[PDB]
């Protein structure tokens, strides 16, 4: 024969050829590596994305395109638990491509669209990672799934505020441009541009929240899912002057200029540097040795973010909005092996009291001694001030509460109070295949594989109940995408997932057991982080 | 004539009185003068030793109560009147009391010295609840208690002035302790075995004698009940003492320290009492206008500083608290509280209550209190707020200062025994929501339940006897414990933090005197106020 028409689609820019993916449940059509911007190369480094200019002929969207230039983790080389996050395509600045999965055959009526935004501290990540494989969600729940690559590290987020040549936030604009692409083009794949649900994890979740808070993005989607991240986390944004300080120190460390001066001259010198040279020096600009702190991140400069995310969260009217938010059970453990004294994946990490107090300064960097003392007060058990196992769990809680749990809780409660229907979860199942040690519990990032249905992959060795569990979670996420309500339409018997409200603060546990409702996302701890500590930092 | 009731002490001769108890008689010598009356020109001055007398002093009845405010919040209510003066008020009040077995012991008997509480503004040794006859009969100790000057009369200070140097009420206690050293042997008491015990301001007083070298050679062991000398209420700085004494003068029509004290000395005692409470810098509970002053003399440094620097090897102390130290105080100022309803307060009242119960701190410090004591799963529940604010007041003022004293003394060489008193008296007239309130272990320590004319249960009498035995064991040996079989009371240490609960059940050993809450008060909040 000839050509597969289901695999042929015309978008505003030109024609595309896709590929038919086998899944355990049947075929899916995948359009992988669709260009959506001009390559941000050479003179276009650090600049906002330019829309992809139209093309003649057929573009093959048949495999994932390159990973945006980024650091590659070397802490445990060859270890599955870290390698799963590392680039699985070649690094290149030529990386602004998105992916579309759709049912085979293409839907007749408009189908709601899930749009994935990966995390990775804004310095890493890619849409090609095996655990963001969209084929299982699309087959199981008959949605359209979109994911995009966006620039990370200095390439996405180096900012010399006020400058035209490095305005900052261009990685967020990469995401915005892809969302505009979804609006203009998703119907051609059978998706509904009036039913678009963003969802992302860690920095992706923070990205999702920033699109909520930036009006030009807010009009591009209808619902949001924020997994283990929030735009108000202490790591997710930086002020203008500290952004400038980091950009300036980065340039200085790579010989630009031959410090400060003309912004045009400085960025021009930065543009002559090999991408890898920039990546090799990114961590050097951090004010102190820390965990959960990233050099180049969204900048609060009045443009993309008119105010800080907390301010915008407090001031916002969120009627008409449904949001699904949540955390894993042990948000903090993963980060401790990257700098906290006494921690390793390869032993029990039974730290001393002196190591705990040292880790508090690593986990809560750039706060006053008084503030550090307030942290030690809350997280020490004063009947057991020096018990190693309790100190290990307490430091894990410090990092997790500070960076994920309490930012998410503050977002959830404010949105609920101000007119949004919110649903909250804690993900509590520890995968049978997890390669991290037992003391880390359910670490940051390890709900994703279940949301995407990865246990359905024959090549993998999950249990049959984990496959049931994944199917349950895919159904929740897609129910929320379709209706703004994760609850399965007309099915009593099966326990209900209640909305999260600022008063009752109800959420559900996600594990192999049926839904269990509980109260308070670490309420006592998050009162310290969200109500008291900010007052101390003022005074 | 009963020769057992005739005693000669250094200043002359005394006639006592035989008292009855359900266990037999006791000899009592009540109203023994130990100082010259601190009247007229001697007001605000250190006490002077009583000059010798001829004849026989009548020592058969309690002497006058030192001038003091009389509580009026619930007139005629038993729970308040039991602390009010039960003899006439007079500045001529420096008398002490000796209770002794009958017949008087003929070999040296260990001595307990009782120092009453009352916020340094009130109290008397004549109160029914301090009646020494049951302890002396049951445990065969000599018991001494003294009256000391309270309020402005005892503690008004213009620091550096000699007309009103301050702390003279503490000097009243010291003089009585000197009197015990010189004269207790004439009653069968052993001056080499003197145990001080006291409650609230009396416990703070005990601790202060621990920390003042001239008092320290006058006793051997110490018992601190529901009080400590490092309590935020127990001492006052020089500048604030001078401000308070200066505002009292103005409030009573008086204008140089000499001319100021002179004018104060012309005023009827009741006039000073009437304005006493108005020199406090803000509306509060558990704060008292005229208290011991830190001025380098009696206390060479703050009690906190003195506690941290001290070598306490060879010291044994018994310390403890009641289950609900804060509840009693909430009806004297906390919005929404009353003994006559459930005191189910609002979140708003709770927050207002925090500034009453933790007065004179920054808003940030108050915020920190509100954070620690809010249940953020139930931020507005009235019952929890009532209990939380009682915890705030009780932890801040009693529990955590006592916990701090205990841990520092233990880690610096002392042998410490700690208790929580958890029995609610079947006769208690305060409401159920107050639990076991401040002060209501005393009647059990003094064996009042043994009084047949009172309405205690059979087990309550046995309980009182256990308590009297612990206390007198501690006085005799530095150790409240008895031969084994019975559950043992272990020493409190900074690490293990062990204490026993005292109730109708056998001793139960537990860990931590509100260690989580007391870390806040003892470790974090000082750092906050520094910044
Ligand atoms: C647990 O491991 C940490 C991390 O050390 C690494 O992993 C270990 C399994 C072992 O192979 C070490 O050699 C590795 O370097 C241990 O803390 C380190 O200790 C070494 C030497 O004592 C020191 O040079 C490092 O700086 C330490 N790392 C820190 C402080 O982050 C820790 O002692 C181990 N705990 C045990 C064995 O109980
Ligand atoms: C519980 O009582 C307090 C105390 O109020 C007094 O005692 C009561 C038993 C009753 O006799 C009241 O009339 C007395 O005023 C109540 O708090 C008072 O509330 C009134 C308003 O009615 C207010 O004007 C007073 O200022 C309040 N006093 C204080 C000290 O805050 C409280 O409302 C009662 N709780 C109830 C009724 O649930
Ligand atoms: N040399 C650098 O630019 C650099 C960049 C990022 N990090 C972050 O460290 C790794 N890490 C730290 C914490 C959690 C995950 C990971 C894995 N990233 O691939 C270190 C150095
Ligand atoms: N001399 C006075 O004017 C005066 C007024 C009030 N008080 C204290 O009475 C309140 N009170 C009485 C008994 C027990 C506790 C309390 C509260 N303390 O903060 C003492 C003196
Ligand atoms: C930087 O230098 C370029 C090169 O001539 C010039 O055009 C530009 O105006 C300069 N910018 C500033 C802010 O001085
Ligand atoms: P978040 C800090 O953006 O990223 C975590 C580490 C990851 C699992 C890589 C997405
Ligand atoms: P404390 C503050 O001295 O309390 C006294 C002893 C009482 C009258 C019992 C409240």
């Amino acid at each position: 024969g000839r050509e597969d028409a289901e695999l042929l689609v015309t978008v505003r820019g030109g024609r595309l050829r896709g590929i038919r993916l086998k899944t355990p449940g049947g075929p899916v059509s995948a359009f992988l590596g669709i260009p959506f911007a001009e390559p941000p190369m050479g003179p276009r480094r650090f600049l906002p994305p330019e829309p992809k200019q139209p093309w003649s002929g057929v573009v093959d969207a048949t495999t994932f395109q390159s990973v945006c230039y980024q650091y590659v983790d070397t802490l445990y080389p060859g270890f599955e638990g870290t390698e799963m996050w590392n680039p699985n395509r070649e690094l290149s600045e030529d990386c602004l491509y998105l992916n579309v999965w759709t049912p085979y055959p293409r839907p007749t009526s408009p189908t709601p669209v899930l749009v994935w935004i990966y995390g990775g501290g804004f310095y890493s990540g890619a849409s090609s990672l095996d655990v963001y494989d969209g084929r299982f969600l699309v087959q199981a729940e008959r949605t359209v799934l979109v994911s995009m690559n966006y620039r990370v590290g200095a390439f996405g987020f180096l900012a010399l505020p006020g400058s035209r040549e490095a305005p900052g936030n261009v990685g967020l604009l990469d995401q915005r441009l892809a969302l505009q692409w979804v609006q203009e083009n998703v119907a051609a794949f059978g998706g509904d541009p009036t039913s678009v649900t963003l969802f992302g994890e860690s920095a992706g979740a923070a990205s999702v929240g920033m699109h909520l808070l930036s009006p030009p993005s807010r009009g591009l989607f209808h619902r949001a899912v924020l997994q283990s991240g929030a735009p108000n986390g202490p790591w997710a944004t930086v002020g203008m002057g500290e952004a400038r300080r980091r950009a300036t120190q980065l340039a200085h460390l790579v010989g630009c200029p031959p410090t400060g001066g003309n912004d045009t001259e400085l960025v021009a010198c930065l543009r002559t540097r090999p991408a890898q040279v920039l990546v090799n020096h990114e961590w050097h600009v951090l004010p102190q040795e820390s965990v959960f702190r990233f050099s180049f991140v969204p900048v609060v400069d009045g443009d993309f973010l008119s105010d800080t995310p907390e301010a915008l969260i407090n001031a916002g009217d969120f009627h008409g909005l449904q949001v699904l938010v949540g955390v894993v059970k042990d948000e903090g453990s993963y980060f401790l092996v990257y700098g906290a004294p006494g921690f390793s994946k390869d032993n029990e990490s039974l730290i001393s009291r002196a190591e705990f107090l040292a880790g508090v300064r690593v986990g809560v960097p750039q706060v006053s001694d008084l503030a550090a003392e307030a942290v030690v007060l809350h997280y020490t058990d004063w009947l057991h001030p020096e018990d190693p196992a309790r100190l290990r769990e307490a430091l894990s809680d410090v990092v997790g509460d500070h960076n994920v749990v309490c930012p998410v809780a503050q977002l959830a409660g404010r949105l609920a109070a101000q007119g949004a229907r919110v649903y909250a979860y804690v993900f509590e199942h520890r995968a049978s295949t997890l390669s991290w040690p037992l003391w880390m519990g359910v670490p940051h990032g390890y709900e994703i594989e279940f949301i995407f249905g990865i246990p359905l992959d024959p090549s993998r060795n999950y249990t049959a109940e984990e496959k049931i569990f994944a199917q349950r979670l895919m159904r929740y996420w897609a129910n929320f995408a379709r209706t703004g309500d994760p609850n399965e339409p007309r099915d009593p018997k099966a326990p209900q997932w209640p909305p999260y409200t600022a008063g009752a603060q109800q959420y559900v546990s996600l594990d192999l057991r049926p839904l269990e409702v509980r109260r308070g996302l670490r309420a006592q701890a998050c009162a310290f982080w969200n109500r008291f500590l900010p007052k101390l930092l003022s005074a």
